[PDB]
Order: C-alpha cells, then sequence, then structure tokens
C-alpha cells in the first residue's frame, strides 16, 4: 500500500494539477478514503481498487466528498499504474461512480502520455441580455473583449462550464473577476465553472482560466472538463480551420496561478459536429512511499 | 532530501496537525522551499538545516509565505530529527527567523515527546465596550457565557491571540462564528487569531478552538502560540490553583475539526505570575520518502 504524489497534465515538477494516488485500496472503507483524501489534501486522490468486471476502479475523493471521474486524478492514477506495472501500448477500461471510461497508454521514450475519452459533447442555448452582460462584468470585461460573433454558452462533455471565449488582445493573466457575483449567477443558469480562453494568433493552440467559487475552487489549475468542450465549441461554431475529420488543440491553463499545464484535445468531427473528445496529458512523479502506519 | 509528512501533537493517525518536514534542506533556494511548501499544502512545511550557532536551522513555510516559527511544525522537525538521528534525552539550541529557543526531547516507550521554550509572557489592556460586544456576538454567545470577571484580551508568548474564557457550560464543538465580523475585528484590533477555551471541571485540563479569518485560515488544529499564552494567563488572573512554582495543564484543542490534538503547558512561576512557558507534545509520521525529482 502506497501513496504517491503527482502532478498532472505537466512534466515539470511543481506545475500541473497536483493528485494523490494510492493503491491498493481494498478492505479500505469509505471513511478511511475520505479520511486519507483530507489528510493529502489535494484537489482530488484517486484510490485504487482491483476489479473482476474492469482492468482497475477508481474512487475519487476530494478533502471533504466523494466525487465522480476527474480527469487530472485520471491521467495520474493511470500514470503511477503504468509505471509501476511497466505497461507499453495499452487500452484499459476502468469502472468509477460515472460507469465505464476507455483509457489509452502511449509509452515514449520511457514516459507516459494518458488518454481519456470523455462523455458526449452537448451545448445548452447561448447566454443573452441580463446574463451575458453580468458575466462579462463579473470578469471586469466589455463586450469588446469578446471574440465577434460568437456566443458565451455553457458546454459539456460530462460536467458542464460557461464557455466564454476572448479576443489574443485581453490580458487573461490579469483578470480577477467578482467571485460573489458568478456564485450567484451559477445558481441561476445552473452551472457552475466559467472558463474565459482566448487562441494563440495563427496557432491550434488556447490560454484559459477556470474560475469555480460557487463549488469552494476559486481556480482550478488545469482542467480537463473545460478543455475537453472547448473542443468541441471550436468544431461546433467552425472558430478552427481543420484538414481531416479532427481537429487536434494544445490548450493550456494554469499560468497565472503558476501551475503551467497543457491538454491535448482531440475531437473526432461527424458533419461537422463534435462526435466524440478526447483528451490527453502526461504527469510527473515528485515522490511515493509505502504507509508508515497500519490502515 | 528526504520529505516526511507528520500529524504533530498526536499520536494518532489522521489526527492532530500535520506539517511537513523536509532536510537537508541546505543546497535549497529560498523559491525553491516555497514552492515545495506550496506543492505539500500542509499549513507548514518545516525545512532543517545545519546551523553555525546552535544545533539545528529550521525554515517554516505557509503554501504561500515564510513566517518565523510555529509550534507545531516545530515538534514535527524535531520528532523526525529525533527518529532519524537515534537521539535519547537531550536537550537543544534551535534557530530560526524569531531566534534561539530551547528544545527539550525525551524518549519513553521508543517513541519521542518534544518540548518548546516560548517567549515572555504577555497580556495586553482587556478588549471592553463595543470590542467586548462584537467579539461575543460573532461567537453567536451572550456575557453570560463568559467567565465572571475576567477579561478578554489579547496575550502572547511570541505571537498574540485573543483569549476568551469560556464558562465549561458552553458547547464549545457547537460554535460556528461570524468570520467576517472576526475578520473585520481582526483588523481593528491588530491581532489575527481569535482562542475560545474552557477548563474542565476539577482539573487542570482545557479545551480550545482556535478562528483567524482574517489570515486564510478558518480554524486551526491544534495551536502552541494560543495554548502557551493560555496557561501563562491561567496564573496571571488567579484562575487554576498550584504549589507556587509550575502549574501544567493539558490542552485540548481540534475535537470539532475531526483533528483532536494535545498540548502540555508548563508554566514556572515567580511573584504568583508566569516567567516561562513550555509547549509539549508527540508526532507521528504517517510516512517518508527520498524525492523522485532533483531539486
Amino acid at each position: 500500500p502506497q501513496v504517491y504524489h503527482v502532478d498532472a497534465f505537466t512534466s515539470q515538477p511543481f506545475r500541473g494539477n497536483s493528485a494523490g494516488v494510492v493503491f491498493p485500496a481494498d478492505n479500505l472503507s469509505e471513511a478511511q478514503m475520505q479520511l486519507i483524501a483530507r489528510e493529502l489534501g489535494h484537489s482530488e486522490t484517486a484510490f485504487l481498487l482491483h476489479s473482476d468486471d474492469s482492468d482497475v476502479r477508481i474512487r475519487y475523493f476530494t478533502p471533504t466528498v466523494e466525487v465522480p471521474i476527474c480527469g487530472h486524478a485520471t491521467v495520474a492514477a493511470h500514470y503511477v499504474r503504468a509505471k509501476v506495472l511497466g505497461l507499453g501500448n495499452c487500452t484499459i477500461w476502468q469502472t468509477s461512480l460515472a460507469g465505464k471510461h476507455r483509457v489509452t497508454i502511449e509509452k515514449h521514450n520511457d514516459d507516459y502520455r494518458i488518454s481519456l475519452e470523455q462523455g458526449t459533447p452537448g451545448f445548452e442555448p447561448p447566454l443573452e441580455g441580463e446574463t451575458r452582460a453580468a458575466i462579462i462584468n463579473a470578469l471586469h470585461l466589455t463586450e469588446d473583449d469578446i471574440l465577434p460573433g460568437l456566443p458565451i454558452q455553457v458546454a459539456t462533455t460530462g460536467h458542464s462550464k460557461v464557455m466564454i471565449p476572448l479576443k489574443p488582445e485581453v490580458d487573461i493573466d490579469a483578470l480577477s473577476p467578482d467571485l460573489n457575483a458568478l456564485t450567484a449567477i451559477s445558481k441561476k443558469i445552473g452551472c457552475n465553472g466559467f472558463f474565459p480562453f482566448q487562441i494563440r494568433p495563427g496557432k491550434n493552440e488556447t490560454d484559459g482560466r477556470m474560475f469555480s467559487p460557487a463549488i469552494g475552487i476559486v481556480e482550478d489549475p488545469v482542467t480537463g472538463n473545460a478543455n475537453g468542450p472547448m473542443g468541441a465549441w471550436l468544431v461546433h461554431h467552425n472558430v478552427l480551420p481543420h484538414d481531416g475529420n479532427v481537429l487536434r488543440v494544445k490548450g493550456h491553463q494554469g499560468r497565472a496561478l503558476g501551475r503551467d499545464g497543457m491538454i491535448e484535445v482531440t475531437v473526432t468531427i461527424r458533419d461537422n459536429q463534435p462526435e466524440k473528445v478526447t483528451i490527453s496529458g502526461t504527469a510527473v512523479i515528485l515522490f511515493h512511499a509505502e504507509w508508515a502506519i497500519e490502515l
């Protein structure tokens, strides 16, 4: 029984999004898992369990509550598991609270990249009138800062987020929103995260920040559930040119926090609509240890 | 270069006040120590360094800033150091930004107790009028709940706290303070922490809670710089009987957080006043490891 401290969506130590990984977590109760996640203090800790109906079952806990699948924690978990079991190029099936998920492992020069297929892409009607203006004013921007001819709009591949497309000229790192205003807007529109992003001039690459004060996370460093839908939204609205039937976007997040990370978003396209979204990233293990106490 | 994860002021895993301990830290810069402290996410991480004017130097970092000294981190550090070096019953001097402090290490039953001698006890003029009323109201109490004829006041042995003496009848675990009100009080009085405490009937034994929302810590599990001054306060205001040489109080803190800890406070007495305050506790190492990355 070991604990691993992992920075996900980065190969640079102390960057990315940190997660704990514990295994084997078989015969740990729900309450012991919750206690260990509280103790480690990461946004999430993944606990790896044996499964007879899948390759592996993962349970995910914040310091206070069990959650369903989490992108960065899932990357961390499979990165650890690949490294410990010495996997090569493999497809793995994992179970969680949220059912079954397809995970891919790619090995290149003794390092690993983990891919996760997300749920079905979807969009809600664009936010207009007072709700739009209130979101823009919560970021202390004006309508001139928004990418022309594109909506502020809830997008999802499983956990919904508000897309806020910004012009390249906007200083996204200087953004300091009204957190209480965003929290109020989240209850009305029923969406707990806001995702302002911009596109690097000329490239299929982006820079975003994810603010979710309603749920108690002021800002998450690197968010698969924002970057995935963003890639889907980019196809849906024909914002980026693509050859073939795939859009590949390199999403950057976490720079203002001093926790830069990179998610590769691959979107398969059917009749110019997003069909499937896959997110990819690597990780770095800072340290790992056997527990010095009986659990 | 190793990292230890320690719960201080307890022998029970997952209780007490957790701290990180890193050593040797001699080839780390200030920036690296700060990043490590941020990464571990403990309220404090202690870094153990060679000293040229004492037995050991310690630097203390929260996730955001360097601090002069802290009790639970000091206990963690010397506990780890005692385990790693196989020390016996030793009295040593440590150096920090707070200066030179005397640390005692005691070995009983293959385990260790660490004592730290704090600074000189100090007591400011009692808080009265609107300020006293504001503090009581922010705890959702009334004047009937405060230990009769005793002041609410800033007291200190190194880092000041507001002493709030409650009747033993008050349900201290049920307190849920107006944190915005405490934050505004802290700014007016120039003190960031509030320490409601009560005395167990017939015993030299206390229960307390330390709230410090002004600095982004809603509640601290076990605070040496609150329990120390509390011990001194009890002598200064003639609250508990004693022989006249020493008063020993067993302080408890952290129960409502599910992070129960204990801190022994020893106060030497001269002319019916507190002269010298020592705090003591044990600790438990949850795990430790060499860093897997180059620092």
